């Protein structure tokens, strides 16, 4: 039987299901808000046509990736809760879009679809089903944003008082952070449930978050502003191999999600397998074992190890004839190696890796083939099927593996991203992973550098795509943010820092004048700060010198306007960079980095603000 | 196995001579006198007092024989009467020119010639302090005579007008003072390298004891010579003692002590000793005759990194310990156990002293070692003889790192991977039956106990050694630089990401933030580097820049001397603890392969370039041509 990453049909390319244009559509909202439309236009690709089709193609394509299914009766409900959401909202939509119409009636029309989705919103919240129904609250966290901001920007257009517009704006900066949160509850809940009950599984979870879920929940972040880019560079994840389970959600965020990323700033160069092939004297049992991955990344600062074992329980390959007199009559154990092509494009594409264990149990064989480069057919003497490993638009950039037989919960304060060698030992792992990056993200990882080019109205540095990091930093999962994850900055002494390579394509506009939006999270006040700046072969301006008072949420910090004139930087600079430094913090000072935004000054600017404009407070009861 | 039953002091029967109390100490503490500030017209006159006192050879002849005894070299009995007549001819001529500046008033003319007098008789005895063959004994010779004759050239030139030099004259010998400086330095390390690399094929034990000589007698005034041209900087030696225990070991190569070995042995150079762990093993026959206990490798850990420390030699046994008990019917006890030493935690934390001796009994049958730091013994032999004391100790002087030697193999193999950063500094082998202790200066026991280099507004000046950093960039190696009176430099390597080191710095309490200070740098860059060498000062996201050095490219080293600043400019003060000063330049390939020597704070009221690099008046220095 042929697979498809385990299943018996191939997968939907990722660049088609069923909440590609939706996505497509707020990456262009993003860019330029239509004011007063936006939420029309986002009514239309959410609810096209005033129908549940799309919500329908989002339920029964995530229910067959998952294979989870809503129960009959909650399936009818939900119908009823789009119908109502699409008869309010019609009626609202097409009030508004005629020549002439009152302004206190599109308030109370509007108020009327505001809090229809506030009441209704709960009933996607489903309890026992979160797994399914978190890409169905996805939109309609996103349908209700979308009116807030199209409510704010109309103001006394749709009947909204300078007062009734602070009261809109609180409402906006109070949901955008708590449907982020209870989104956040319905990922932990099944992701959580999911680790402990199939490895395989769980990742295949985070898989579809990472398409139907976690580019909204950017979205949301970048709402409040206008011009900027709306980017995804999460990683899809494949398990082959035996099963896996009781993982806590704690093993993951501090140890399995690391061995996982390797060295999250570099491409793949070689991979290798410890293998051990087993025959007994009748010739009856051959058994095929991956007891350990060693990846190899194109540089540093992260040093990688075993996953497993690089053990013969240095010898590259040992093979072994036996012969008795009346066990093993065969031993072969051999040091794999799957090696990165040198070429234009240095990177895997596909991948056809397969484990097979056989109903008695006398043939267990493994299957290693990374595009058309085998490097280990079973010497099993029935072929295992071929099970294919790709996704469109994709590429492999990460392989590594899960330790078996041993606790994750160890040595997590030492898997960092330098100085330590990031490694699991165990007495085998019997499982090979590997991770798909999008292909926004090749050209980072071919050249190690972030190419900019003037025809773009904003780049998106991810965190984890840097060129230097400062020691005792460590890697934070924060799917939420549509990266593979974000830095941890914990050195008490010596200062927390972390460079970013930066060139200009050839005719780059360096008079173009531009800003950088910082998201971090600072939970405790730093005295000194965080600071902003760039360098480039020994020009170092400072672009920001962040205050940091004490926030328990990502904050969006937009520096002061600037040109890469005035940085010195041009298209032969081969030495820029951007610098995020802080000094030590302790335990509570512990802050993270989660991406830089470079924007054009000209088209940035903030739509919504943190604060209200004249009400002293936003309402208390 | 010898049959001498004393008790040893770094395997000799004799305790050694206190480095403080050397013949050459009283030279040394001038020079640091005089650098800090030069007595005009005097400085030769002083200096001549001390090297000839009185106008004998005492001096000379104190020095030759606590070199030859340290050594356990012996100069011929004619080549010693040779060298009495040049110490002759050079103290009648030195001394008729004393005399006659020494005067109420005398003819300026005169003064000048009887400066050449002098000045020529150097350059042509000189050669004499050169001996072929027994450069070991000679070096400590040929260090005071250079010694001699650049602090003479340095008097002529700030006299001047008053000594009968003409501002042609003037030049002439600044052009020989730039020469010589050089010169002398050249020649003095052809000395070095020639002996240094024959005791290493010869006995570890022996190269080392002489790098110990050169360190105190030698090295200690090549970098004087340095910082001969300026005044108001701060004479400071910082380069560390090696003691060696445990079986020979020769066939060393430069290449492998300066690539490999000498990294080995300085493991973190930026920290000091935190714990040192052995691999012992214990073997024991049936018989109850034979006991041999073996140290199969050394693990040195230290306080922090960045550098990364490993094993020298391995930690197996071929699991903390094991004992075994065999009962035949010829090992019959075997313990394999990873002993520690651990430093202990005090407002000194260092070891001061050492008791390591390992003896070989003459039939073979026992062969055990002695381990012992302070008074805590971590092994006490289980041969069932005793084993004589070796203590390991120098006055003013701590336990910096204990590290050892691979013995059965090669040391030639990955040098370009046995860097400050990154790389585990390790060098596995099956044995290496030695112990190697480090001692260090007590002036550094302020950086290794603090990891900071305390700053006080009474000093004229502060010495910050290139290997006593906060943190260095990857790709970064260590270069065994002794001409600078250190335990070496930092070779920057990485050719693409930039190269930077930076150095912690407080301020004591009661500094005078608003004196106006300058930073001396002293690197050697052989190629041109386009964005050249910075140097900064990050104080809690305040980055200063303290000056941008051009680099276009020179084989020597070049101190360069940045711009007057204050702590008030600089924003650090008291109670600044992020402080620091940053050495950071771009990416270079393998010719553009800079080092960085140390770094001097000096004030700038009392800081001045005496000697001039460049002639004033004549456009270019006469050459040697006729």
């Amino acid at each position: 039987f042929p697979m498809y990453n385990g299943r018996l049909e191939p997968s939907l390319a990722p660049a088609l299901i069923a909440v590609a244009p939706i996505a497509k559509y707020l990456a262009t909202a993003l860019a330029k808000w239509a004011v007063k439309q936006g939420f029309a236009k986002l009514k239309s690709e959410i609810f096209p046509g005033n129908t549940p089709a799309t919500m329908d193609k989002v339920r029964i394509e995530v229910q067959t990736l998952l294979d989870q299914r809503l129960q009959d009766d909650r399936v009818k409900i939900l119908e009823g809760e789009y119908k109502g959401i699409i008869d309010v909202s019609k009626v609202f939509t097409d009030y508004v879009n005629q020549s002439k119409f009152e302004t206190g009636t599109a308030n109370r029309l509007f108020f009327d679809t505001s809090n229809q989705l506030i009441s209704r919103l709960p009933q996607f919240e489903i309890a026992g089903y979160e797994g399914v129904s978190i890409s169905l609250f996805t939109q309609m966290c996103t349908f209700h944003l979308g009116l807030l901001k199209d409510g704010i920007l109309a103001g006394s257009d749709w009947g909204f008082a300078p007062a009734d517009k602070d009261a809109l704006i609180c409402q906006f900066n109070r949901f955008v952070n708590e449907y982020n949160t209870r989104l956040m509850v319905l990922y932990s809940k099944e992701f959580g449930r999911l680790l402990a009950k199939n490895l395989n599984e769980a990742l295949n979870f985070r898989n579809m978050c990472s398409l139907y879920v976690f580019p909204f929940s950017e979205a949301w972040s970048l709402l409040r502003y206008e011009g900027t880019k709306l980017e995804n560079t999460l990683s899809l994840w494949n398990f082959v191999g035996e099963s896996i389970n009781n993982i806590s959600p704690n093993d993951w965020k501090g140890a399995l999600y690391k061995l996982l990323m390797g060295a999250p700033n570099q491409r793949l160069n070689n991979v290798k397998f410890n293998y051990s092939y087993f025959s007994d004297t009748q010739a009856t049992i051959h058994r095929e074992n991956i007891h350990g991955v060693l990846p190899t990344y194109n540089g540093g600062p992260t040093i990688t190890g075993w996953i497993g074992n690089g053990r013969f329980s240095e010898i590259t390959k040992i093979k072994q004839e036996i012969t008795y007199n009346d066990v093993p009559a065969a031993t072969r154990n051999e040091i794999l190696t799957a090696t990165v092509p040198t070429s234009a494009d240095p990177f895997f594409k596909t991948a056809d890796i397969n484990w097979k264990y056989f109903s008695p149990g006398l043939y267990s064989g493994w299957n290693i083939k990374f595009d058309d480069t085998v490097t280990l057919k079973s010497r099993v003497p029935s072929i295992i099927p071929s099970n294919i490993l790709k996704y469109d638009d994709y590429y492999i950039r990460a392989v590594s593996a899960c330790p078996k037989g041993v606790s994750l919960a160890y040595n997590h304060d030492f898997l960092t991203l330098t100085y330590n060698k990031l490694e699991y030992d165990a007495p085998t792992t019997q499982n090979i992973i590997v991770g798909f990056s999008p292909d926004n993200t090749k050209s980072f990882y071919r050249s190690n550098s972030h190419y900019l080019s003037t025809t773009d109205d904003a780049y998106v540095i991810p965190a984890l795509q840097f060129s230097t990091v400062s020691d005792r930093s460590f890697l934070e999962d924060t799917p939420d943010q549509a990266t593979d994850g974000s830095i941890k900055f914990t050195d008490t002494v010596l200062g927390n820092e972390a460079k970013y390579s930066i060139r200009l394509n050839t005719g780059f506009n360096t008079a173009t004048r531009y800003r950088l939006i910082i998201r971090f999270k600072a939970p405790a006040r730093l005295a000194a700060g965080i600071r902003v700046r760039s360098q480039n072969s020994g020009n170092n301006k400072l672009l920001g010198g962040i205050p940091v008072e004490g926030n328990s949420g990502w904050i969006d910090y937009i520096t002061d306007s600037f040109t890469f004139d005035d940085l010195g930087i041009t298209t032969s600079s081969t030495n820029a960079f951007f610098s995020i430094d802080s000094d030590g913090v302790n335990a509570s000072q512990q802050w993270y980095l989660s991406k830089l935004i470079l924007v054009k000054e000209s088209s940035f600017t903030t739509q919504i603000p943190l604060k209200p404009y004249v009400i002293v407070r936003c309402p208390d009861t």
